[PDB]
């Protein structure tokens, strides 16, 4: 399923 927006927002979370 799409989560790649996901992982973006976990990368500006860092």
């Amino acid at each position: 399923k799409l989560l790649k927006l996901l992982k973006k927002v976990v990368g500006a979370l860092g």
